C-alpha cells in the first residue's frame, strides 16, 4: 500500500535502480520520507495491472509509450506546466507532457540522432548523402569506409526509402491515413533502387554495425556513423579531430531523425502527489538531479538548459541537440513501427536478390495499407 512518508518511483528501461536509487535516497534523507525504487522489468508489465487495484507505485518514469497508456486510461493525477522550468527546459518537452490541455508528465531526459564525422580522415563533412557512397569509393583506397549504417535495420530503410518520396504515411491536418500513402507510388521504388546500390556495392558487410564503428574510430578506420543516444560507448573529442553533425540531406528531404523524450508522470492513486510531484519537477528536474543520475551513467541529455548545456560540452551530444530543437517529438504513432518492418523486409529482398523492386517494394506498401 501507498501511505504518506513514503512513496514508489519506476524509472525507465534506460536504468535499473542505481541511477533514481542515489536522487532518491539523498532524497529520503532531505525530507526523511521513504524512496522505494523498483526494476523496469516489472514497470511496463506491472503498472497496468498495479492500477487495477489501486496500489502500486506513486510516479511512472517512461518514454514515449506509457504516455498514452496511463493519460487515456486515466491513470494518473493531472499536473499543471511551470512557467519557470518551462524557460529552463523547452517548450516542445512540454508538449510532450502535455494531454487534453491538462500537462501528464514532466520532461525528464532527452534522446536524439545526429551524423558522426572524422575531421581526420575527412576535410569537410557530407551536406547530400548522395556524397557518400561515392565517397566510400574514393576512401576506400585508403582502406577506408565513408559512413557505417546498419542496412538490414529499420532505422536506416525509413530514410532512405522516405526522402526520394517513400513515405510509409500520409500526414495531414493532424491525421493520419494509412490509406493514402506514400509507398505505393513510384518514388518508394526509387528507394530500393539507390538502397541496394552501395550495399550491392559491398560498401559494409552484414556483420557491420554501429558498435563497430565506434571502434573503428579509435584506429580511423571508418570515417563517419550514424548514432544518437548510443554514442556514450566511444565517441568524443580528446588529442583528436573529431567532429559531428546532425543529418544531412537525401534527394531534397532531412535524414532529421525522430525526437525522443522522458516523460514522468504522478499516478492518480497516489495520496503523495504533492510530495511526490514536487520533488519531480524541482528536484530530479534540477541541475543537480538529473547531474546526480548522468553521473553514474550516461543518459544521454536532459531538457534542462543547466546541465543540457554542461553535458553538451561533449560533441556526441551537441548535434544531437540540435535534432531535437529542430526534430519532432515521437510524433510517428504506433502504425510507423510496422510501417518500418514493412519496408524493412522489402530492402532485404532487393538487396539479396529474391525479389525485384516491383515485387518488394508493392510487398512493403501493401504490408503498410494491408
Amino acid at each position: 500500500k501507498i501511505e504518506e512518508g513514503k512513496l514508489v518511483i519506476w524509472i525507465n528501461g534506460d536504468k535499473g535502480y542505481n541511477g533514481l536509487a542515489e536522487v532518491g535516497k539523498k532524497f529520503e534523507k532531505d525530507t526523511g520520507i521513504k524512496v522505494t525504487v523498483e526494476h523496469p522489468d516489472k514497470l511496463e508489465e506491472k503498472f497496468p495491472q498495479v492500477a487495477a487495484t489501486g496500489d502500486g507505485p506513486d510516479i511512472i518514469f517512461w518514454a514515449h509509450d506509457r504516455f498514452g497508456g496511463y493519460a487515456q486510461s486515466g491513470l494518473l493525477a493531472e499536473i499543471t506546466p511551470d512557467k519557470a522550468f518551462q524557460d529552463k527546459l523547452y517548450p516542445f518537452t512540454w508538449d510532450a507532457v502535455r494531454y487534453n490541455g491538462k500537462l501528464i508528465a514532466y520532461p525528464i531526459a532527452v534522446e536524439a540522432l545526429s551524423l558522426i564525422y572524422n575531421k581526420d580522415l575527412l576535410p569537410n563533412p557530407p551536406k547530400t548523402w548522395e556524397e557518400i557512397p561515392a565517397l566510400d569509393k574514393e576512401l576506400k583506397a585508403k582502406g577506408k569506409s565513408a559512413l557505417m549504417f546498419n542496412l538490414q535495420e529499420p532505422y536506416f530503410t525509413w530514410p532512405l526509402i522516405a526522402a526520394d518520396g517513400g513515405y510509409a504515411f500520409k500526414y495531414e491536418n493532424g491525421k493520419y491515413d494509412i490509406k493514402d500513402v506514400g509507398v505505393d507510388n513510384a518514388g518508394a521504388k526509387a528507394g530500393l533502387t539507390f538502397l541496394v546500390d552501395l550495399i550491392k556495392n559491398k560498401h559494409m558487410n552484414a556483420d557491420t554495425d554501429y558498435s563497430i564503428a565506434e571502434a573503428a574510430f579509435n584506429k580511423g578506420e571508418t570515417a563517419m556513423t550514424i548514432n544518437g543516444p548510443w554514442a556514450w560507448s566511444n565517441i568524443d573529442t580528446s588529442k583528436v579531430n573529431y567532429g559531428v553533425t546532425v543529418l544531412p540531406t537525401f534527394k531534397g528531404q532531412p535524414s532529421k531523425p525522430f525526437v525522443g523524450v522522458l516523460s514522468a508522470g504522478i499516478n492518480a492513486a497516489s495520496p503523495n502527489k504533492e510530495l511526490a510531484k514536487e520533488f519531480l519537477e524541482n528536484y530530479l528536474l534540477t541541475d543537480e538531479g538529473l547531474e546526480a543520475v548522468n553521473k553514474d551513467k550516461p543518459l544521454g541529455a536532459v531538457a534542462l538548459k543547466s546541465y543540457e548545456e554542461e553535458l553538451a560540452k561533449d560533441p556526441r551530444i551537441a548535434a544531437t541537440m540540435e535534432n531535437a530543437q529542430k526534430g519532432e517529438i515521437m510524433p510517428n504513432i504506433p502504425q510507423m513501427s510496422a510501417f518500418w518492418y514493412a519496408v524493412r523486409t522489402a530492402v532485404i529482398n532487393a538487396a539479396s536478390g529474391r525479389q525485384t523492386v516491383d515485387e518488394a517494394l508493392k510487398d512493403a506498401q501493401t504490408r503498410i495499407t494491408k
